[PDB]
């Protein structure tokens, strides 16, 4: 059931089994040196995700064992919190949760962090397929009919909105860098110069074109590592939908009939209404 | 996915094929002088042993990792090679290889092992519901072709028998100790001040009452550490059947026709014509 599996936390749907320990992630400790990798789900955290740790960097572990998901969590098999504490400095950590529920230590100790945004239409679309690969989420009865939910933020982690906003707002600070899907996708030289600098290290060709050259799609997908492979099928069942699947900007003209697009942008619009957040133009 | 699709034959040993993919880290896995290797053909009470022996080393978490099972894998999410790797000393280790298969590192450190066998014919109806339990093992046609299956030791570890024969064999070994699930049912006081003993503790009255209030079919049920609730729906469902199913000796008198016990047992005699081991009267 929809509701049996997500309750609301704190004002954000949640999957109950990320909040019955809670507290866990509550008194989380940071360190000084820890990096946030903080996303709405399906962003595109798994490609800046491996960008980073490739600058971090100058049969490869799986990313989710490379870069802990933080509050992830199903009972004693699956535990970021427990896999973050027994990481060694410095430590990347994966989070979607909005900034009024990531652990209060970060932010603290003054931690780097990255926030990645996507456009919400193409974020709707491999939303939707996400919870129709992920086995114990209900699969949505129509694309439609999780649009209204998405909209109603209505879905995991609850709305998109505010979600970006908030985010946005604390991206004033100089130490909470604020990227787009879309310009690593239009421009991904640029996007990656602009990280290792934001992680203070030396850019050159070699580092930029390296990084390139192994985040594209084609590349990731492919890589068992980073296309959730090595992720039992029990789990995330890709024969439903892959892990990457499509990669582009706009697949969205493929899922919203003219109606809901109409609505739906009519709703962003009152939604995103204040907010100065410069999304690429499509 | 077939039956054969999911399990494969591995020097001569039915195996799921999840765990022989990545076999040479179990091969050249490094043994310990100090390590406890807990042995047992599936469905035998090996949750019940290693809770008693894990007790002692306590002196009166989820069990699956304070003793690792050592060739359980799943790809980068389950991995219990580098669960021990990671596990401070003394370490006790879960394992359901026959000696043959068993890391060689063991024998070559002489490490104290302990061997739990049960009646074959309950150990079939337990096994039986296992299939069924885990979500990704084909649940048989019935328990008569799961039988057949079961005598041709075509199921996962493959023969019970050859796989008590061997391991009695290795019990001429003062180190490894050789039991029975139905002794530790009609007798526990006495096999657990054997247990201790073994594990060179000193059996107080105290001590051993501990362990046996512990230890107990209906205190086990309930002890989310051990009744494996701590593990995922999606991989064992205990909705169609619980881990704590009975607990009790005889339940083939509930699942064998006839015709099959005869058979079962006809059979039984031959493979096990010359076998010394004293099964318990029941
Ligand atoms: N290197 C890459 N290039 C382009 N898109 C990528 C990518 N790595 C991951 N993605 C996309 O990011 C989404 C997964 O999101 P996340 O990593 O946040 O969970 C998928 O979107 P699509 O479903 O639209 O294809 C996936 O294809
Ligand atoms: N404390 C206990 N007392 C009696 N039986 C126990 C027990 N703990 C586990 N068992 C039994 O051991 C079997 C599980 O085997 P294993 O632990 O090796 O996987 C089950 O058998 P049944 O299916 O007959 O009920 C289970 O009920
Ligand atoms: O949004 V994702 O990186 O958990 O699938
Ligand atoms: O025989 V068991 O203890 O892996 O289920």
């Amino acid at each position: 059931e929809y509701y049996e599996v997500f309750g609301e936390f704190r004002g954000v749907l949640m999957d109950k089994r990320f909040t019955k320990y809670w507290e866990d992630v509550e008194m989380f400790l940071a360190r000084p040196d820890d990096l946030v990798i903080a996303t709405y789900p399906k962003s595109g955290t798994t490609w800046i995700s491996e960008v980073v740790y490739m600058i971090y960097k100058e049969k490869e572990d799986a990313i989710f064992n490379r870069i802990p998901y933080l509050e992830c969590r199903n009972e004693d098999l699956i535990n970021g919190i427990k896999q973050l504490k027994e990481k060694e400095s410095p430590r990347i950590v994966k989070t979607h949760l909005p900034p009024k529920l990531l652990p209060a230590s970060f932010w603290e100790k003054n931690c780097k962090m990255i926030y990645l945004c996507r456009n919400a239409k193409d974020v709707a679309v491999s939303y939707y397929y996400f919870l129709l690969m992920i086995t114990s989420y209900p699969n949505p009865k129509s694309f439609s009919e999780f649009v209204e939910k998405f909209m109603q933020g209505q879905v995991p982690y609850g709305s998109w909105y505010d979600h970006v906003k908030a985010w946005w707002e604390k991206s004033k600070n100089s130490r909470v860098l604020f990227m787009f899907y879309e310009d690593m996708k239009e421009d991904i030289r640029r996007e990656v110069v602009k990280l290792i600098e934001f992680l203070e290290r030396k850019p050159s060709a070699e580092l930029v074109d390296r990084i390139i050259q192994h985040t594209s799609f084609q590349e990731m997908k492919n890589n068992p590592s980073t296309n959730y492979t090595m992720m039992p099928e029990e789990m995330m069942n890709q024969k439903v939908s892959p892990f990457m699947r499509k990669g582009i900007i706009g697949d969205w003209k493929n899922h919203f009939p003219e109606a809901l697009r109409e609505r739906f942008d009519e709703h962003y619009k009152q939604q995103m209404k204040d907010c100065t957040v410069k999304f690429r133009m499509e």
